[PDB]
């Protein structure tokens, strides 16, 4: 199991309640005074709760992730979205109490090239089945990754809050540093040298877009910075190694998740923060039934800095361009 666990009391749980009042603009539609609300709101959060959160947003031995437990309950939830266009989640409480979260930890930022830039994303299951793929995605594991591996815009931080969950849908987690523990000196050493191309995502192409970074980037290595406290960067779909040890190393890394990877079955009333610079992350196979109850997670992005993606958005804007990812 997880173990890096911030459990909210009752009486927690009901001044994050309140709190929520004081963030009344619109999520999708004045994104930025919506974030900039939580994040002044954020201050009246419990202090318990905020000093957790900052220790989290500060990194060193963070653990890789943060579970949240006991946030208000789902109460007047919408069917499940058959679909990850409609953007249902951004209207509910739960986007709430997740922005003034989110907002401890860093600012809420979103990309034109994923979910349509939307403030929160629907990660609710997809009946589309594409001519490579065999099967409609929860068939299949959805396979241990870093976020935009091939973006150096990517995220900091995932943010999942659970609306619906299902039984069977088990998120994986696997820190660099329980990656680290696992391998030989010779093996570390390759792993931080530049020895993986990456590729933009298939999801991120459309008609007549060009990135000013080009489709292929790198090489980039998978491991990075300091040594007892490293960062990865990984993706075995857009990485390709440059050589057949670089090729085997990828498959060393894919190996030692499945041998140490940790699992929670996110549930209603949880928020689960990924650090996307510390772990890799993936999610079992389990059975949609595309009835109105399937699991439905709101998902959204954190960056420490917001000035590091000034150069792509607009100003007073929340949305990375598509052509700056
Ligand atoms: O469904 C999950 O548990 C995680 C999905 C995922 O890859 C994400 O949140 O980026
Ligand atoms: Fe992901």
């Amino acid at each position: 199991e997880v173990s890096a666990i911030l459990v909210l009391t009752s009486s927690e749980a009901s001044t994050l309640e309140r709190v929520a009042d004081l963030v009344t603009a619109h999520a999708l539609y004045a994104a930025h005074d919506f974030c900039a609300q939580a994040q002044l709101a954020a201050a009246e959060l419990p202090s318990r709760v905020v000093a957790r959160l900052q220790e989290f947003a500060w990194g060193d031995m963070n653990e890789g992730h943060l579970l949240i437990k006991g946030l208000p309950q789902v109460r007047s939830l919408p069917p499940t979205p058959t679909s990850n266009v409609h953007a249902v989640a951004a209207t509910t409480p739960m986007s709430r109490y997740q922005a003034l979260i989110n907002e401890c930890v860093g600012r809420m930022i979103a990309y034109e090239a994923e979910g349509h830039g939307h403030t929160f994303q629907d990660m609710v299951p997809s009946a589309m089945s594409a001519h490579s793929q065999t099967s409609l995605g929860s068939a299949v594991e959805l396979e241990l990754h870093t976020e935009q591996a091939f973006s150096p815009l990517r995220p900091d931080f995932v943010s999942l809050a659970c609306l619906r969950g299902d039984p069977r849908a088990l998120t994986y987690l696997f820190s660099a540093r329980q990656l680290v523990a696992t391998l030989t000196t010779q093996e570390i050493a390759m792993l931080r040298e530049p020895m993986w191309t990456t590729t933009v995502d298939e999801s991120f192409l459309a008609e007549g877009r060009t990135f000013l970074l080009g489709f292929e980037r790198g090489p980039i290595p998978i491991l990075s910075g300091a040594d007892d406290d490293p960062f990865i960067v990984f993706d075995q779909d857009l990485m390709r190694g440059i050589s057949a040890p670089a090729q085997e190393l990828q498959q060393t890394v894919i190996r030692a998740y499945y041998a140490e990877r940790v699992s929670h079955c996110l549930a209603p009333g949880e928020m689960l923060l990924i650090d996307n610079r510390r772990a890799v992350h993936g999610r079992s196979i389990f059975a949609p039934r595309f009835d109105g109850a399937d699991r439905f997670l709101s998902r959204s992005f954190i960056v420490a800095d917001g000035s590091r993606s000034r150069h792509a958005r607009s100003s007073f804007g929340r949305v990375v361009s598509a052509r700056f990812s």
